[PDB]
């Protein structure tokens, strides 16, 4: 398995930032990358609770559902879940791990994913996730 | 002005993938809101006469506003017309939005015309919301 | 089918949309679109002036000229210039700007687009160039 | 002194993103960020070769100058260059160096930004590189 990290500087107080990847409003926004819809089916926000979503290439129709659960929430702070790709064919456990710190201009914003099978290449991941924190940061600056 | 918005972009998709986007509540919900907001959509029925709401929220704020109307007339990547009107009373006004798509070799030719925006409403400000709304769906329906 | 039109609300002063507009500084940035860059050779901004531009493709390298001649300059409210690829028709642009509460109104008509090029490239080209002039516009 | 990194994944590959770092017509679009434009006095190069250019705000036109030496020039993988801004109370000057290594999917791009003035919030940094690596993005991934 691979171990990926990112780290983004976000004009946002770090409250906001993690409303944002809790709330299934922002999620079904901010997360699926582009050309990607996503339909949020589980979202119970709880230590323990579970993680419930799919994507949907928009031009294809083709659909990947994944979920987790909730392992750590410290409001503001921190968010650590569990990942399992419903596909057939990428058992496993992934985990990642959001950390959230303030700034005077904002937010520091510091994600690392765990766990990531091998046949998932590593590269096609920072793709997604680059993808999405544009899409996060959009939601969230502003105001 | 007066009360009038008129959008036109070129997108690199097919017209039928265009107004799927403007029919499909998961399309809309990323779409739709602008910058700093999302969207929840609360009733969708995509047929002539049927009607539809959603609600628009300020991320930072939580500040909300509602919509609804109903669907006038659609046809299949050509055109979608429908009512629109807030729920606020401080922005009373029936809206009239229609869109109109066509084929082009790059993808498809897109048209908005939005009438009757509420007088509390300054045209500018929609012009602003669309022109967000209208990246947002470029990026999500030109893709592969 | 030779005439576009295009028009947008902008964050910005009409003042300065209009610098953008003239500014060699400015232009470089955001009049290329996507994957171009762009080498301001001439830009006599007077009218009866020239201007002349190149923009190249960054991953293959192919260049394309350009030029023409201001016609009309009102800081502020209006830029009409000619403008003629390097390459065997004349075009004519006018970019007009009103003031808004929130900024800016800006209406763009290009005609005499040599029917060689399609009409659906030069608006899918104007609207990437439109969205970097808003990024370097809008700000403070 | 404060250090700074940065790591982007690009659908382009090495040798052209290497080529972003060094055109004049290039930097002169994606090294400005946001509100900015860049004027490139000199760009000779080469190893000792003198780097100058200055960043103007479009709005105010309020000036930054800076520049610096080409130290190290390797084609499509790496470039290290000093940076110093004509500033008082800054006679120092800074070291980035930008490394670059294929991918399937175009090219992995890691920058390291040492000898920043503790005066310089490096948040700050954080959040220009953040404006010019999409701008760059925008630029090398065509075609």
């Amino acid at each position: 398995p691979n171990t990926i990290r990112l780290h983004r500087v976000l004009s946002a107080p770090p409250e906001r930032v993690y409303r944002a990847f809790l709330d299934p409003l922002a999620l079904a926004k901010w997360l699926p990358p582009e050309g990607f819809v996503c339909k949020v089916l589980e979202h119970d926000a709880r230590v323990g609770g579970a993680y419930k979503m799919e994507f949907l290439a928009f031009a294809s129709g083709q659909k990947h559902a994944f979920g987790g659960r909730y392992l750590e929430l410290v409001p503001g702070e921190r968010i650590r879940y569990t990942d399992r790709f419903d596909d057939a064919g990428l058992p496993g456990d992934m985990i990642t791990t959001i950390t959230l710190a303030p700034l005077s201009c904002g937010a520091d914003l510091s994600i690392v994913q765990e766990g990531i099978p091998d046949a998932i290449p590593p590269e096609n991941c920072y793709l997604g996730w680059q993808q999405s924190l544009k899409q996060l940061a959009a939601l969230v600056e502003p105001d």
